[PDB]
């Protein structure tokens, strides 16, 4: 088996599977959505079993659409939505409850307490992260706290913990392998990214038994093989794992220190390669592991913009102002205003570089002359503004001048938005040839593990330069646009009603 | 180890796979639509490959929803839309062009020429059918006439003909088995339903090389085994095949002469079992093979109503009066009129017992008070009216009485309509517990072939019995409503197109 590699990308609202040849071309792909659950305001959950089914469906779909046999797959790469947490019974394999998604805030009481108990610096020094409900640590605690006899069962070695990648590999191997990779582990807030080990102090602190934790490994090595009856008779090698944003960094071939990217999906995530040394200030940002390969660990600086695509999804199902997501492209392209309406989509608090979990969504500059087209254009522009907030924060934290910026993700399909993005940044923006650089990065990792590709230089030559965007906006126009934004965000932060 | 049998129903607009257990309980299912192509008006085509992919999709989706493993499948039953034709290269395994659907009128000129040259009584004698673009025979002639190199490649033995059941089995077995069952064969208009063999006179008459033809076997027996890479990982016995309407007859357990059923889907087909011998006149109706099992062959009497659910689909996609097909029911219920409006949806001509290809869709009795609810309602009742036309024709023809009519199919969801059907027919109407009796029949034929079930008696055991519908409409109202219909249809037939 060795002519194609398969990549699985389990996302926030959908799953996808793509089969690639030794040249990096999509021979076929499938994509399927799965249910989102909002039990209380701010709470966001997923049914781990429904995610597994969305995954079985897209793996099948890609085989069908491509017409190739499973016994022809050299290896499988897995990339997933990070932080999302699942806890399940190792004997029945059944989740003890719904999975808590990275977007959820249901574990805020727990994260707030950790700050009050003064663990902020300790956590950051060990994990490179900031205490918040966003990471896995507090989600496991929430589950052990609110599920009948779960903590007691946990103390007995019956319950397992895992991010989506561990959940998937566990399923693919029918309970034989319980593993995860450096990047996913570093996003848990329970993993020391310097010593490269689960941190006992933080585990004791949260009363989480270490018997729940999976083995941590590199992003490119054979973790195991699919159970024959779990992959159509064939035992295919699972050889690549990485959080979707890290997988995207790799897929953009940003291997050199300093190279930076931005992926536009449910959220926007700006990631920069910092090399084998996280040696620099990371004030107002996160320090995580980009990837571990060839016996080495590469670090990264990241800025999280939680609401990007999910805002357009909001204009569709919330305000019902838009009919379909792609229609926002056309509506914003008909705005006759002068850009003074600002939308700050902090539905679940402001992300990097603000990290203000109290703030909520807000809109400024409204006048009777403001149309639906203006409101929609302002919603789309928000992700472009916060991206600059992050990039400019990154330049300060490293000095590293940024002359270029690679971008990818579905929301990058918008030519106008990409031009706006480059105009306010005042730097070049290069869009990937094919938007799915995440599934591509997962495939590279698996490929290198099974020798599908000789090494990094071979992937480089396999590049494919894509659409380039250049600044063309007057210096006075972007200065004002951004200044207005800064004031809108400042205004949004002054509103902290607490009933 | 087994305990389950799968049934694949490849329909007109979508495909579905269902996994059943010893008790006939639906354990898992999956449905998926595939593209419909309308090149020129009246034409309807499918890409056989996309049909193939839709089948793989629902097969996978059925396992996934059930958690059942493929190696636990005792057998596979297959049913399909019945006349749709596909011709392909036996070597490359590729179709020479899109499949022509049963709905398509593109082969009409060919059929008209045959009735002109006076071949009607002959085809009818031999096949039990009427000459029409509806059946496979003229569709194959069409493809050979219009596809470059086809006739030569077929004369040279490179091309194969097949209805959807034959196409799928060829796929599941990766070109190892080219076969079809009695029920599907009888519908090609190239099969002699009396001598049970492909008719040499009709073939030579349509210039169709016999080498294109599949072997014709019974509806219940092991045709072969899937190739592991063709069936979600393993080798499973393909043990049942039947046209969708005959499989529905079998799933309603209409095993005896006189037992009749109606299936409401894209079209509506009324089928009555006639036994081991036709033995009767079939004026205005079709005589076909119901199915072959236990070394015997059972015939059926069929009345075809081409447009039923597709009319509702037209209101949603054509005129756009409704947002979603289920909305039609809500609207019809709200109708405030007095039932004086008639819709005769003969989009491609009138079916049984009229068989008038020159007729087109018509509407009668409009007034300025006629509302959308009135119009939607009239469209829905149309199937009930023509169904009564057919039942009355079967009665006149057979002499057999019809106290009970079994019904199934998607459009059988509508209680208000089944009640209307009962009121008009003045007969009881028993709806099936599982409206998907087509997939159930297919599973039965396969179960029996592999021993999943021992005989027909064990099947009649697990009979559930759905909701019953009894007449509760005054005699005078029924006779008026139906009288208006006959006059609406009479007026529709006076307007001849081409």
């Amino acid at each position: 088996e060795k002519n194609y590699v398969m990549a699985i990308d389990q996302g926030t609202t959908s799953s996808r599977a793509i089969i690639f040849d030794r040249n990096g071309k999509k021979i076929g792909s499938s994509q399927k959505e799965f249910p989102q659950y909002f039990p209380k305001s701010g709470w966001v959950e997923h049914n781990a079993n429904e995610i597994w089914n969305s995954v079985q469906s897209v793996i099948a779909g890609a085989f069908i659409e491509s017409g190739i046999r499973p016994e022809a797959i050299a290896g499988i790469g897995i990339t997933n939505q990070r932080e999302t947490t699942v806890v399940w019974d190792k004997t029945t394999g059944q989740p003890i409850a719904n999975a808590i998604v990275w977007q959820s805030r249901q574990s805020s009481p727990i994260a707030d307490q950790l700050k009050v108990d003064g663990h902020t610096e300790m956590i950051h020094e060990k994990t490179g992260l900031v205490i918040d409900a966003y990471f896995s640590a507090t989600k496991v605690r929430w589950l052990l706290d609110n599920i009948e006899g779960a903590q007691e069962k946990a103390d007995n070695g019956e319950l397992l913990f895992g991010t989506i990648d561990s959940w998937l590999v566990w399923k693919l191997t029918d309970g034989q392998v319980h593993v995860t990779d450096y990047s996913n582990a570093s996003r848990t807030m329970l993993y020391n990214i310097h010593k490269l080990e689960w941190d006992q102090e933080i585990l004791d602190l949260l009363n989480i038994p270490s018997s729940m934790l999976p083995e941590v490994k590199s992003n490119s090595e054979v973790y195991g093989h699919t159970r024959s009856y779990r992959f159509y008779g064939s035992e295919v090698p699972i050889a690549g794992m990485a959080g979707d944003q890290q997988a995207a960094l790799f897929g953009q071939m940003a291997f050199e220190k300093g190279m930076i990217k931005n992926t536009y999906g449910t959220g926007a995530f700006i990631v920069m390669n910092t090399g084998e040394e996280p040696q620099l200030s990371d004030n107002d940002l996160l320090t995580t592991i980009g990837y571990g390969i060839n016996g080495k660990v590469y670090y990264a600086l990241e800025g999280s913009i939680f609401v990007a695509g999910s805002a357009i999804q909001w204009l569709r199902d919330g305000l019902r102002m838009i009919e379909t997501s792609p229609q926002s492209e056309e509506l914003a392209a008909k705005a006759k205003g002068d850009n003074e309406v600002y939308v700050v989509p902090a539905f679940t608090g402001l992300g990097a570089p603000y990290w203000d979990s109290e703030a909520r969504g807000a809109v400024f500059g409204l006048t009777r002359g403001t149309t639906k087209e203006d409101f929609v254009r302002a919603t789309l522009q928000a992700v472009a503004y916060q991206s600059k907030d992050v990039i400019d924060t990154m330049k300060k934290d490293s000095g590293i001048d940024i002359p270029l910026l690679k971008v990818d993700g579905g929301a990058a399909k918008n030519d106008l938005l990409m031009q706006f993005q480059a105009d306010i940044l005042d730097i070049d923006v290069q869009r990937a040839a094919n938007l799915e650089t995440t599934a591509l990065g997962a495939a590279y990792l698996a490929g290198l593990a099974v020798g599908f590709w000789k090494d990094l230089d071979e992937l480089k030559s396999m590049a494919e330069e894509g659409q380039m965007f250049t600044p063309e906006m007057p210096a006075e126009e972007r200065d004002n646009l951004y200044e207005g934004w800064k004031q809108a965000v400042a205004a949004t932060q002054t509103f902290k009603f607490k009933a």
